[PDB]
């Protein structure tokens, strides 16, 4: 049930060491590839990165920025990282197997929407082929953007690290949804 | 059989029967949607089931006027597609389907639209699931409509998801293979 896939997928932050068939990340995404978008733009694209020396420095960039980012995190934002043990470390960059990146075409109307969604849609796709992610957004998209040689119509949306998830921390609470009615 | 078999069939529907789905059809979806991540899991999704009629009539109107205005001054890779498509500012499935789901993001939420949006994802596949249709709708301007269901300015209308019983929809647009690259472009 997708219901069951739903409650089930939780983030994964943490990685076997073992590689995933690509055809499975390839299954993610044609099945992303499948979601609406603004005038069926399928403003979406995707960016498989393999190359350890590349994860590496996607990753450094990242965890320096995110230095920055906790050094000066405070108020409630502080508090849930804190809470939930986050630091500036981001190990998965490197770590992860894969890193997806997804971009959207900036041009397309609703792109970051439609990729958003689309996203949804590859998560699920991951989950169903059991590998995890982390919908890891940087502090600087630029410096990963430059990195990847991203051209400039196409936006980094997000890192998503891919590979068998490894003893993964649990998924977090969901409040029940509490719908009104036809107004607030 | 396949999430991909879900995700491949699923398409808009603009169509929608009067005929009302049960509550709990649209509730699961919700549920189903309320699964997703979300930035510092806030869950930053807010669900506004619109169902009254004279409530539907003034969002439908609101949006053809928006609409309409939009396809007065609408150019580029849109309006050609618009107009290929023989789209025009007239939104009878505002009206049509049984319910509008608005959806809201929580703006102080940290990634509350991407968030919001990757939760319509799930939304949309359960919605399939269902039986029911949708179609993201997005008039130019949410504003008004906002407005029209006292929307506190906590909120943004993300999106108006019509949801009913498709009436033979439209069938689905290509897709264009995937575009995967590798490592850097
Ligand atoms: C972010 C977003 C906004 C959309 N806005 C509209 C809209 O304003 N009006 C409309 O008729 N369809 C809207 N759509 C539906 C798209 O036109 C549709 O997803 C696309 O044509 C592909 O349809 P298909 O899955 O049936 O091929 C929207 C879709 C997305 C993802
Ligand atoms: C838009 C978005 C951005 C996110 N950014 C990050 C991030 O930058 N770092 C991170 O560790 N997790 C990130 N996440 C994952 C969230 O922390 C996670 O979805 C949330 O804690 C719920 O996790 P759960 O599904 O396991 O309960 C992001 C999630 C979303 C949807
Ligand atoms: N919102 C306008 C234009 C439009 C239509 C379809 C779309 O996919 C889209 F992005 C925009 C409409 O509904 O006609
Ligand atoms: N990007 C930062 C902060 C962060 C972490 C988790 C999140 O869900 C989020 F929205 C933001 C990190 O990975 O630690
Ligand atoms: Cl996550
Ligand atoms: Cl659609
Ligand atoms: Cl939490
Ligand atoms: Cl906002
Ligand atoms: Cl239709």
């Amino acid at each position: 049930m997708l219901y069951d896939l739903a409650k089930k997928r939780k983030t994964v932050r943490r990685f076997k060491k073992e590689k995933p068939p690509l055809e499975d990340l390839i299954y993610s995404l044609k099945v992303a590839n499948e979601a609406p978008s603004g005038m069926n733009a399928q403003p979406w694209r995707f960016l498989i990165v393999e190359d350890e020396k590349l994860k590496g420095q996607i990753r450094r960039v990242c965890e320096r920025s995110e230095k920055t980012f906790y050094e000066n995190v405070r108020g409630r934002l502080k508090e849930w990282l804190d809470e939930k043990r986050f630091t500036w470390r981001k190990p998965f960059l490197k770590e992860a197997p894969y890193l997806l990146l997804v971009f959207s075409e900036k041009s397309a109307p609703y792109s970051r929407e439609s990729v958003w969604l689309a996203v949804g849609y590859l998560l699920l796709a991951l989950e169903e082929k059991g590998l995890g992610s982390v919908p890891y957004t940087p502090p600087d998209f630029r410096e990963v953007e430059k990195l990847v040689n991203t051209p400039s119509e196409l936006r980094l949306e997000v890192i998503l690290p891919v590979g068998y998830p490894d003893d993964p921390k649990p998924k977090y609470p969901r409040n029940e949804v509490i719908v009104r009615y036809n107004t607030f």
